[PDB]
């Protein structure tokens, strides 16, 4: 275990997106903040780590770990940084190419007429009482993953006798990762989601 930590050995990043914060810290300060908004902060442990702390929603953070590599010296950030096993040559494009690209991304789910607002159980009574209303016709709906920071979950009854099922979706900087493919759009998610209740 790394005794190079934030709260011993504290480096300054030169970014103006930098804070001297923690994670908690991070996560107090985009309280009052907008989706997409974040801090750059130095990781709990190891010389070369960083994380970009981003508010996805109403408490509702996500922690994205960035690995240095080719670092002139301890305190020197990497002329590297791999995010979720991707090249990125500094901060910049970290910020554009896979951050806003997942902010993107959010945003496309929630503002889709698929997408319901609410805590799991208040979106599981919601489907419930839906499917009820037409009970020959399957319904399916998105909604956040409160537990899990960058999901979302893909409820969904074949009809308003069957068995209420929940499959899991993950944001990514390219698309919306279902079981076995990375899924472009939402358009195109809900396409595959309906191939695969036909195999």
């Amino acid at each position: 275990i790394d005794p190079f930590t934030a709260k011993r050995t504290h480096r300054v990043i030169n970014h103006p997106y930098y804070f001297p914060f923690n994670g908690r810290q991070a996560e107090d300060y985009l309280r009052s903040k907008e989706r997409g908004e974040f801090v750059i902060r130095q990781s709990s442990r190891g010389d070369d780590h960083l994380v970009i702390t981003w508010k996805l929603d109403k408490d509702l953070f996500q922690h994205i770990d960035i690995q240095e590599l080719e670092k002139e010296n301890p305190l020197a950030l990497g002329k590297v940084l791999i995010v979720d096993n991707q090249k990125y040559n500094d901060l910049d494009q970290i910020i554009v190419e896979y951050l806003q690209n997942k902010v993107r991304l959010l945003n496309e789910m929630t503002s889709s007429e698929k997408f319901k607002s609410g805590t799991k159980k208040d979106v599981v009574k919601f489907i419930e009482d839906y499917s009820r209303v037409n009970p020959n016709k399957s319904v399916y709906y998105f909604s956040l993953n409160h537990d899990n920071p960058g999901w979302f979950y893909l409820m969904f009854k074949i009809n308003a006798n069957s068995k209420l099922y929940t499959w899991n979706v993950k944001l990514t900087n390219t698309g919306y990762f279902l079981v076995n493919y990375n899924y472009p759009s939402v358009i195109q998610l809900c396409n595959g989601f309906k191939t695969l209740l036909k195999s």
